[PDB]
């Protein structure tokens, strides 16, 4: 029932266009898309096993025109595999590009293309910061909750060839066991506090030691030695998570046994950072691609 191909197309039509023009596929369309990347969402485990080489792609929130250039400089699927780390809508001016073009790439490559959740995943927050306006003003809030139902299914951290944990946010002081992020059931809510939560919203600190509370008003802070400590007992040799921008795109942390990634180049047209996406070989060898600022 789904034309893929034909949605993809008209969604890279507007490549080399005045940066801005919408792609306005059909509400039947995108319920679609929805309801299909649910049901692979699901039908595949909620702690992604991944195989290098890929690329990694932070935070995107909405910023159409910079996803297309990180296709362009990275391989449009399948021709590079892909983990995104969450946070697709809110802030940006075209989060429904940007999330329908993601959706439809993971049900044409479903074992080569992944999506985790990020905060901004979540319709408490998405209310909040933009998704639901976008929605409400070019379709209608019932496809909103549409994309909620979706939202809702994805998956919340991958480990890469055994070595790399993904996730958007970060650690959780709930975080014991890999097996207590397999047993959560979707499709689920982000909860006010725990493991889920967690993972989609704490952040590393330089200046705290252990973990301390987080001015975001959610969730904590964490320190290198938690870093240390989580890397250690697990066999991992680095994190990779999202969530902050950072002037550079990327940022080490712990003497670079976590990394920060952020895709979105000039967030929010507030900011002067690059955005960046790292290129992880077949050996787990980490280089960067990067959309310099304005
Ligand atoms: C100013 O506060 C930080 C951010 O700018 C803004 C955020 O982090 C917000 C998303 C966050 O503070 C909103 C939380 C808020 C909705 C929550 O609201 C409550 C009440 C309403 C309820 C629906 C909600 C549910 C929370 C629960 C976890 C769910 C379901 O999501 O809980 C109570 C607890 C909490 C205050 C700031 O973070 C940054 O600057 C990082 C930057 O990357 C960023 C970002 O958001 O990541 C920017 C610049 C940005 O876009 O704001 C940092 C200095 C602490
Ligand atoms: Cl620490
Ligand atoms: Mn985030
Ligand atoms: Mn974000
Ligand atoms: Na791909």
């Amino acid at each position: 029932s789904l034309n893929l191909d034909s949605i993809i197309g008209r969604l890279l039509e507007v490549q080399g266009s005045r940066p801005g023009k919408n792609v306005q596929l059909t509400e039947n369309e995108i319920r679609g898309l929805c309801l299909k990347s649910r049901e692979i969402f699901l039908s595949q485990p909620i702690l992604l096993e991944l195989e290098a080489p890929l690329k990694i792609c932070g935070d995107i929130h909405g910023q159409y025109y910079d996803l297309l250039r990180l296709f362009e400089y990275g391989g449009f699927p399948p021709e590079s595999n892909y983990l995104f780390l969450g946070d697709y809508v809110d802030r940006g001016k075209q989060s429904l590009e940007t999330i329908c073009l993601l959706l439809a790439y993971k049900i044409k490559y479903p074992e080569n293309f992944f999506l985790l959740r990020g905060n901004h995943e979540c319709a408490s927050i998405n209310r909040i910061y933009g998704f639901y306006d976008e929605c409400k003003r070019r379709y209608n809030i019932k496809l909103w909750k549409t994309f909620t139902d979706c939202f809702n299914c994805l998956p919340i951290a991958a480990i890469v060839d055994e070595k790399i944990f993904c996730c958007h946010g970060g650690l959780s002081p709930d975080l014991q066991s890999m097996e207590q992020i397999r047993r959560i059931m979707r499709p689920t809510d982000v909860p006010d506090q725990g493991l889920l939560c967690d993972l989609l919203w704490s952040d590393p600190d330089k200046d705290v030691q252990g973990w301390g509370e987080n001015d975001r008003g959610v969730s904590f802070t964490f320190g290198a030695e938690v870093v240390a400590k989580f890397l250690h007992k697990h066999d991992l040799d680095l994190i990779c998570r999202a969530h902050q921008v950072v002037e550079d795109g990327y940022e080490f942390f712990a003497k670079r046994q976590l990394v920060t990634l952020f895709s979105a180049p000039n967030y929010c047209g507030e900011f002067d950072n690059a955005g960046a996406m790292m290129s992880v070989d077949e050996t787990l060898m980490c280089s960067f691609q990067i959309l310099k600022p304005a």
